[PDB]
């Protein structure tokens, strides 16, 4: 779904990836990241957010919770890293990086609450009073006051599998009263997910009922004198959606895919953020008239559709399509329409979440200058490969 | 699907896991491995195979391509490691371990063929003449002769997504002639997958058409004087299936799940190999009457059905069931029937392939002696966590 955008916005990345593969420097099932471009994208996001006075936390899950990229991006002026789960937080803390937000989308396990509080986490999102009590106890024991966000929801919200969580709007005042009575805590604000979603029919990113629930919650609380310093509204945060967030009084947002240009608003390759990643594989074998490339990077919600096949003998690039993929079996290989020579290179570009796949992540700098150089190699879980 | 077997064969593992979690030593989304038991299972497999004269290669993908376990198991007398793909081979070679078989289920990428040949790989499976030519060239350049296996298939075989590969039976003689003419190669034999499959209706592991195709291929080749030193017949290799393999003249087999007792023949917990793994999680939150545990370990083909919930205040264990899981969205959490306290521990036991998930792998020794001790912590891709 991003091959069109890749061809338009970053053909140099295609050339660099293929060149490095031909040199034997990039193995199949690797996402190749244009470091020059991701940093440019990150800067544009910061400059845009600054005008609106919106603070940004960096989301890294989609590019494989990569600590090298996280460190370089943080240096652009981001307020900290938002860790989707405790394993992502683990990568960041091991790297010596600040974690600004933990608890969303995934809560902090009981035996890790004290570490999150003691090591320093700007805000912690809680989904239950029992978890809030755990955070309060840890804060008191550490002689600190921990800021928290509350995840809210209402019955008309978009509630996705794995994200069914939070305090119902009908009980929010009772919850807030409890939170304000816990000694270890400071109620900093609210969050929800997803707050914005791409609408294909309209052709725009639009607010979701979830965002309206967040606003309604803020407004209800304001009637009882509750002032909230943080309204955190993630999902599809990008340069062109930031003004929309600003209109709703959002104070904090969390770019993830925007950093690599891989947002649904960019399918025509016309957004300020340019495509900064592609997936490289190679032809393994043929079977009954079709070619199969090494798998490992397949993502069910990715809308992978188009593939480029590079044959180094003649340096030819041919477009073909992915055939239907069985989501029930492990993706050892992926089917491509048509026969291509064994050991030809393959390029795809689609929406992924690297952290739930087993792809390598290869960091390439200097593409803007025409001097591509590999500056890092990592796995999908954030480990260096050396 | 293995909770019954776990309760019968290894209740000590349940007790050890919960005890260590209560001590704050095992985080949610960890497979806890009984080292004493996996090594006992590995020994039983070796002793059984030896009587039949079948050689065993160790398959490690399902327990997270773990190099610590691989090394300890190899020491029991295994002929080497079979690496499912080139990333698994990467873990093993970095650990300084011998790789006996590469190429099945996944081929060797072109820029890695020379390393596989030069570093030493007992047999390499090829799916195409072009890959065979690559191996031959590499062998000649390295002044070696490389043994190869051919993957065969026929149209009535069980051919699963990701495993659609090999030479058709109708062209095998032509292929073998070509292979025998390539200077770098020695034709060692044949392989296929799956060669055995559990049959739930019958209640036995049975040969598949794939195994019959392998035998037919061997017999056809024998008519033209081709002698094959290796008939490699993987899938459901275990203590009770080894005599069946022996009856077909299989020379090499490849236990994976048998090492941990997590084979479909063991649902009643009556096989020689005892359950040696469980998955530990924890209650994150509640939503609309149900509890949600941390995810990360879900496997679509795993038949996860039953969960044990441990509440440390009273030390009570309660069985509940997993609710229906949406396989399309990321498993940040998993739904459990009923409400349980936040931060209660959760135990599951089901068929997994750790390498395609993001679970930790925690190695616990001394369970047989009643002195459980953590001797290693790894991620799902084989990296040490420290
Ligand atoms: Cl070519
Ligand atoms: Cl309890």
């Amino acid at each position: 779904m991003f091959v069109e955008a890749l061809k338009r916005q970053n053909p140099a990345l295609i050339s660099a990836a293929l060149s490095l593969w031909q040199q034997g420097k990039i193995a199949p099932d690797s996402w190749v990241i244009d470091v020059d471009q991701i940093l440019e994208n990150g800067k544009r996001l910061i400059e845009t957010a600054r005008l609106y006075g919106i603070e940004l936390y960096l989301m890294t899950k989609q590019f494989g919770r990569n600590p090298w990229l996280a460190e370089k991006l943080l240096a652009l002026g981001y307020s900290g890293i938002v860790a989707v789960d405790y394993k992502e937080a683990r990568v960041m803390r091991r790297a010596g990086l600040p974690v600004a937000h933990q608890g969303h989308l995934v809560q902090i396990p009981c035996h890790q609450v004290a570490d999150a509080v003691e090591q320093g986490t700007d805000v912690i999102t809680v989904f239950t009073l029992d978890k809030a009590r755990e955070v309060s106890a840890a804060a008191v024991k550490a002689g600190r006051i921990q800021s928290v966000l509350l995840k809210v929801y209402s019955d008309d919200d978009f509630l996705y599998p794995g994200q069914e969580s939070g305090f119902a709007l009908k009980v929010l005042p009772e919850i807030v009263a409890e939170i304000q009575n816990l000694p270890g805590l400071h109620l900093a604000g609210l969050t929800h997910f997803p707050c914005l979603l791409w609408d294909e029919a309209v052709g725009k990113v639009l607010p979701t009922p979830n965002l309206h629930t967040l606003i309604q919650a803020r407004d209800q609380l304001a009637k009882s004198g509750i002032a909230l310093e943080q309204l955190n509204a993630p999902s599809a945060t990008s340069c062109t959606s930031l003004p929309l967030l600003a209109q709703y009084g959002v104070t904090h947002a969390e770019p993830g895919h925007a950093l690599t240009g891989t947002i649904p608003a960019n399918q025509q390759g016309d957004q300020p953020e340019r495509i900064a990643m592609l997936w490289l594989s190679e032809i393994s074998h043929h079977f009954r008239g079709d070619s199969y490339c090494y798998g490992g990077g397949y993502y069910r919600r990715g809308h992978a559709q188009h593939a480029l096949v590079f044959t180094p003998e003649n340096q030819k690039i041919t477009e073909t399509n992915l055939k239907t993929v069985d989501d029930s079996s492990i993706d050892y290989t992926l089917p491509l329409a048509g026969e291509f020579p064994v050991s030809s290179a393959v390029v795809l570009c689609f929406r992924t979440q690297i952290f739930v796949t087993r792809s390598d992540v290869v960091l390439v700098s200097g593409i803007h200058r025409g001097e591509p150089e590999i500056v890092g190699r990592y796995d999908s879980l954030g480990n260096s490969l050396g």
